[PDB]
């Protein structure tokens, strides 16, 4: 039904068995999304230049792109001033609070694996989901 | 005369007095220019909520405004992919890149205090500048 778009600290874990069993189904429907910046983060992984063009090819393939509006950049702003009293802005990174707006902008969930986007969707209210149940 | 898209390498030493006596007549002449990332890195710098208020206030007084088009998420892929051979996708930060093909886009050169930013300006020939010499 809907899409997810999926961020590094689960695609990095797409190589775990529990991970693997919930996301080759998503992306075999046409489930999993991504976004220029997730995109960019994903290539950090590649391990040759020919790599990173593999794994362009392959998030070309197995994930369905969304655009990131303009108001991502004031949107993200919004949210880091939302997160400074309690110092999260300090560890909260900057391409998750782009990752967040843009998920929200396309009113899809970010499938991840790091604590960080449910301190983000405390704010935003916007949904978020564990790949696997953090425990 | 060109307006330079300040990086948070300088920016967070603009306290320092070599930097200082660099950005101040650069601003008061309206010749720093920042760009949606730029300003979000610098508001990880708040010390308080409020503090990021003053902060962002700051940036719009000082700052001359730059647009982020949407070329740069595959602008940033193509230089990370050009610097994977070497390694550097896994030590250059992804918002460099972008800060890196927003100044492209504008041709104003990124003034910083990062070596990072010559190993992307090797690659795409765009002007990069050291707030101060680097030695």
């Amino acid at each position: 039904t809907t899409r997810y778009l999926l961020a590094k600290s689960a695609a990095y874990r797409a190589h775990l068995p529990a991970v693997r069993h919930r996301l080759e189904p998503l992306m075999e429907r046409g489930l999993l999304a991504r976004c220029g910046i997730t995109d960019l983060e994903f290539g950090v992984s590649a391990r040759s230049r020919e790599d990173h063009r593999t794994l362009g090819t392959y998030r070309r393939d197995a994930l369905e792109y969304v655009n990131t509006p303009d108001t991502v950049w004031v949107r993200a702003w919004e949210i880091q001033e939302a997160l400074t009293d309690k110092g999260f802005h300090r560890s909260v990174k900057i391409p998750d609070l782009i990752i967040a707006a843009v998920a929200e902008h396309h009113g899809i969930p970010v499938m991840h694996y790091d604590q960080d986007f449910e301190r983000i969707a405390a704010i935003t209210r916007q949904p978020v989901e564990w790949v696997v149940a953090p425990g």
